[PDB]
């Protein structure tokens, strides 16, 4: 596949679910070579592992004292349609959640692609490897094609249910909108987290019931939600990734985790 930018700037504006304040972002195109970064008061934070700095109910990156939460989706995006050159500018602290799926970002730059003059240097699995983490584990292993199944075991109506992502099917995961369980909500507002949260960004879960009005957009949701989001932190391996993953139980720390395994072998 070629290296691709975006043919125009596009904005996107709205409230963080973590902080519950406003932010603009506005992509700006970048010529073959740049790679994926953010831009924020004067500093370029590049999409990538080395930058990460906290991962238990968002994946935040940061450099030289400036930070932006909650990176996992518009990195998705980039990932699925092979964005790899862009500048994210982001005015405020964390990317808007928008409806808490990928939609917006992905209606908006999928109109707008350019492709450019160089080969992608993709990111490919070399060999199989597994991480692992109380219960949780994530395996990946050589593949042509991206290809990412998610396995989760939960303690709800949802109960154990796998959803499985291939080169093709990006429609079926960029409207799965992220979730919670309403026992984690003390806990999350507790931490200064999820200030931004509401049923218009955040499917809300309980032991039998879907609080949201509009229900589940799919029966397995939540699943497919998670692919979603380990797609967005595979790309902090700094290039489009060709392998296939399997998570069981993962979160964006094992994703994290598994990502620095990866790239301290390769
Ligand atoms: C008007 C009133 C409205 C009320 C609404 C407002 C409430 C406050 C706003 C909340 C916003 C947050 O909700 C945003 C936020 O954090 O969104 C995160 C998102 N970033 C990503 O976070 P992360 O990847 O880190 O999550 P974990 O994997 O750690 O799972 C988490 C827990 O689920 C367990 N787990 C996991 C897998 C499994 O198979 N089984 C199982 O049990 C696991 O053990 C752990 O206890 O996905 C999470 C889902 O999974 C989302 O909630
Ligand atoms: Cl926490
Ligand atoms: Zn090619
Ligand atoms: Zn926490
Ligand atoms: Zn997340
Ligand atoms: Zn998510």
């Amino acid at each position: 596949g070629l290296e691709k930018t975006v043919k125009e700037k596009l904005s996107f504006e709205g409230v963080g679910i973590h902080t519950g304040e406003y932010s603009k972002l506005i992509i700006h195109p970048e010529k073959e070579g740049t790679g994926i970064r953010f831009f924020k008061n004067g500093v370029y934070i590049p999409a990538r592992h080395e930058f990460v700095v906290h991962t238990n109910h968002s994946t935040d990156l940061g450099f030289k004292g400036q930070r932006i939460k909650t990176v996992e989706h518009i990195l998705s995006v980039l990932h699925l349609l092979e964005i790899t050159n862009v500048t994210i500018e982001v005015i405020g602290n964390e990317i808007p959640i928008l409806d808490g799926s990928g939609w917006e970002f992905y209606e908006a730059i999928r109109k707008n692609i350019l492709n450019q003059n160089r080969e992608i240097d993709y990111f490919v699995v070399e060999e199989p490897i597994i991480v692992e983490d109380e219960g949780r584990l994530i395996k990946a292993e050589p593949s042509d094609t991206l290809e990412v199944t998610y396995e989760g075991e939960f303690k709800n109506f949802l109960g154990r249910q796998k959803f499985t992502f291939v080169e093709g099917n990006e429609e079926e995961i960029v409207l799965a909108r992220t979730f919670c369980f309403d026992w984690e909500i003390e806990h999350i507002k507790k931490v200064g987290l999820g200030k931004g949260g509401s049923l218009k960004n955040t499917l809300v879960l309980g032991k039998d019931k879907v609080y949201n009005p509009e229900g589940l957009r799919y029966e397995n949701e939540p699943v497919r939600h998670k692919v979603f989001d380990l797609i967005g932190d595979l790309y902090l391996l700094g290039s489009p990734v060709k392998g296939k993953f399997y998570s069981f139980r993962g979160g964006h720390s094992l994703n994290v985790k598994l990502v620095k395994e990866l790239a301290k072998k390769q």
